[PDB]
């Protein structure tokens, strides 16, 4: 008597992983509980990630297109920018959503327990109750609850990677800060050339900041095909002053007149630079090491992930781990899927994460979308492939929409001739790789996709046209292999 | 000696059908010729249809979205509209394209013969040479060429259906006129509630006209699922004064102060109406009866189509017919496909138009996209189906893009559980039905599509989510069948 509660399944984390696992299990007739330390469910993705970043990226995109339409004799002056209202519009999509999740848990009879959860023993969670209402600003009530579970689905995600040498200062922000829209910096450093920051960068440049980007690697959007990035970098090169790649951020020293940062590398200003703000978008760390997993017997990598098996099971058989905590690619769509397989095992169904392909998407302008085998992956595995690329320059619709600089690329298994990869640079790229994604899942071949009558004039049909080019049958492009 | 020429294949018409058939055959090593009465290839679709309509529809869409972004605190005044430049922008996508086709024929060594072609006998085309440079304004030179062919691919398309009682007047336009952009009428009647006019209508309303639409049928976009139209009609109802459906246009009498038209029906103004212009978008007639097909022995329906077999062959074995002339749905993507099968038969390969599904798309705002089985088709065949609908109201991305009023609908064979239909109301609908289209072609099932990891947050993933809803597994919506 005090604070103890018993459940079938207890999902630690109410992120995309967790509330999907939770509602699934729930859906199975299981008595489940979500232990979330903030009061809103949806995790990072709904609250300080996927959704506000993309709502923002969509406003920015429309203001860049009005810049273009002038030339079609459609004329507008610069727009009046209200960030109080911009800000609140984002907060609005988000709360609308968070409000619904909540409602959905109620309806599913799932219990949300607001509190940081820590493992007591293999069948007990110690929950240090928490109070607050704003995602990321929750405080421990001092009160504590003991929750017991048949099963436990660990879904505690990851968190912004902090660089050791970067000092604290209201002007050095991570993406939750950037998503704050406290103000458009006149000049913004972006540490890390990955999707998140380039996505952050794009909204700020279009709202007015001039950006600099530092990437320790050889390029931007590491992990996508450079041919695709090439197209993206060509079209946004004008948003940056300096695209400092293969460069080290060495000094970061805040001054009364802005944050002064020194870089080490090549094509790197030897003169320390000044910015009115610096966005640290250096990566994300999984939180396995912060839940006292060792008390449940759960094994955690030194890097912080919980390796798990195709069933989402950890070394502890009644304990499953899903989402970013489990491994790369850290993406909400990945997490919802692992989320359903672990909930099903919990309900005693035997489920394997069996999907062979997971989509990556920079929702920049243009969007860079890819799946399955990539030329580099292939080149790494020295897998032997057949890529079929269809230029949008040939597409009536892209020409009409003024995006003929992009293209659709389909890659095939040179032995089987089966599709195993897909890349799309261009508006809606992410709305279109889902067909190269079912394609790969159905083990389709170029004749499969190509004889599919895609509608015209559209961007969508370049998947088909890329297929005919594979078949050497495209009559919208110069003849192939005469 | 005078004007005679011999070819393997002679394609009558340089439309989407024809130049695809022509470049294909050509591609087979065949000696081919395109007989086109205008000087630009691409036919109606490139020149007075698909492409200019969609280039126009894309400018209009961006000006309606800026109307919306205010509310996100992004503020613009009305735009300055330059129709001389608008006009020329459209003409620009188009000529860019027409210029390339041309270049492509040259490169493929195909001969374009500019002249109206008429059948002499089963192996002879009488070409009455023609002169002009503007699509639809070509004039007969009086000179004539006799072209002989192994094979002939008739691809002569269709033409705007003229209503008998409508008098002539610069103010009564068909879609080539509307595409002229001579001026935004203050008031525009639209005869016919089909896709073409509603597409025309949308650009004009957004450029400023107030529209009225008359449809003899029970509704708009006849042929799509009413649930989809419902969503479209709800969101554009404010563009019309009168959506006169189930109504007859009886009088159409031009006056000094605009075209006065009387309608017969219900909710039909008993007072004859005045418009500064009337767009007759009543349908399109195929041209089989206008090529002296009877001289090749080719049989033509009284309606004007050339019925043909899965090989594109007409009753005359060495004579094939493709595109709108052959039958509904008259769509450029249909024509390119029939186009390749007839070219292949010509090269002695045995080819069947074997695709089971062809996409229809109103590129309005929102776009209404569908394929395969529709509820009405099903309800007609009394086929037994399983529809899975996913509301965009639940979609983070649609909410963020402000299109949560639309949805994705997947329909399944209730016996086999196979997908056989797909409908998408919403922006990019046409860029997304191609996956419900490969789906149907691969004979996928809800578990097939559903276990496909579509990327988030996107519009694209509602295909997947509609699938889980089929599976009763969607954890982004209230539980299904508790
Ligand atoms: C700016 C940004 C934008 C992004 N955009 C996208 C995108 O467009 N598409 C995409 O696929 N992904 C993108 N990501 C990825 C990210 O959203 C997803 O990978 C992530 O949400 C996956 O869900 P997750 O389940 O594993 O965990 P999470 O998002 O990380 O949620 C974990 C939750 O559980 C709670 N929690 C953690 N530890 C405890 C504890 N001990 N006790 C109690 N509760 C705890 C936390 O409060 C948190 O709410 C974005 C990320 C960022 C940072
Ligand atoms: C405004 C409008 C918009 C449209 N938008 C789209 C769309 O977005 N998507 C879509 O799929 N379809 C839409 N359509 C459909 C239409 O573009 C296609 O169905 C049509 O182009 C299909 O190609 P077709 O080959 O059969 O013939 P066509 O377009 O009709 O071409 C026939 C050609 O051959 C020439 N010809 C005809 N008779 C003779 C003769 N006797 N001698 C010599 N040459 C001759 C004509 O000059 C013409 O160029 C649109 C139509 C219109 C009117």
């Amino acid at each position: 008597g005090s604070a103890d509660a018993e459940y079938d399944v207890v999902v630690l984390g109410g992120g995309p992983g967790g509330y999907s696992a939770a509602f699934a299990a729930a859906d199975e007739g299981l008595k489940v509980a979500i232990v979330e330390r903030y009061k809103t469910l949806g995790g990072v993705c709904l609250n300080v990630g996927c959704i506000p970043s993309k709502a923002l990226l969509h406003n920015a995109a429309v203001i860049d297109e009005v810049r273009h339409l002038a030339a079609n004799g459609i004329k507008y002056p610069e727009p009046e920018l209200d960030i109080d209202m911009l800000r609140a519009y984002k907060d609005g999509v988000v709360s609308r959503l968070t409000g619904g999740l909540a409602g959905m848990a109620k309806s599913r009879k799932v219990d949300v327990i607001q509190g940081d959860g820590q493992f007591l023993d293999p069948h007990h969670l110690e929950v240090s109750l928490t109070a607050g209402d704003a995602y990321e600003q929750a405080a421990p009530t001092g009160e504590k609850k003991i929750v017991a579970f048949k099963n436990c689905i660990i879904a505690a995600g990851s968190r912004v990677t902090k660089l050791p040498f970067i000092p604290e200062d209201p002007r050095i922000i991570d993406s939750s800060g950037a998503l704050a829209l406290k103000e458009v910096p006149g000049k913004l450093l972006i540490i890390g050339g990955g999707i998140i920051g380039l996505e952050m960068g794009t909204v700020y440049s279009t709202l007015g900041s001039r950006l600099d980007v530092v990437e320790m690697m050889d390029g931007l959007m590491q992990g996508a095909d450079r041919d695709l990035v090439k197209v993206w970098q060509k079209q946004n090169e004008y948003r940056f002053d300096n695209i400092m790649v293969n460069t080290k951020t060495v000094a970061v020293e805040p001054k009364e007149d802005g944050v002064y940062v020194t870089f080490e590398g090549a094509n790197a200003p030897k003169e320390p630079q000044r910015y009115d703000a610096v966005l640290v978008a250096a990566g994300r760390a999984p939180n396995g090491k912060l839940i006292s997993a060792e008390k449940a017997g759960v094994a955690v990598t030194d890097r912080g992930f919980i390796e798990v098996d195709k069933q989402m099971r950890t070394n502890v058989p009644h304990i499953y781990a899903i989402g970013d905590i489990v491994g790369q690619p850290m993406l909400a769509h990945k997490a919802v899927h692992e989320g359903h397989v672990a909930a099903e095992n919990c309900a005693g169904h035997k489920a394997y994460f069996d999907a062979r392909v997971i989509p990556g998407v920079a929702y920049t302008s243009p969007e860079v979308a890819w799946v399955g085998e990539t030329e580099l992956s292939a080149k790494a595995s020295a897998r032997k492939i057949t890529k079929a690329n269809f230029p949008w320059a040939a597409s009536g619709r892209a020409i009409a929409n003024g995006c003929d600089k992009p293209f659709t690329k389909l890659i095939f298994d040179a032995e089987t001739g089966r599709i195993i990869g897909g890349g799309i640079v261009g508006p809606n790229g992410g709305d279109m790789i889902g067909e190269v994604c079912l394609a790969i899942e159905m083990g389709c071949d170029a004749a499969d996709i190509g004889k599919t009558i895609h509608p015209h004039p559209t961007l969508g049909e370049s998947i088909g046209m890329a297929a005919e080019v594979a078949l050497g049958t495209c009559t919208d492009l110069p003849p192939q292999k005469k």
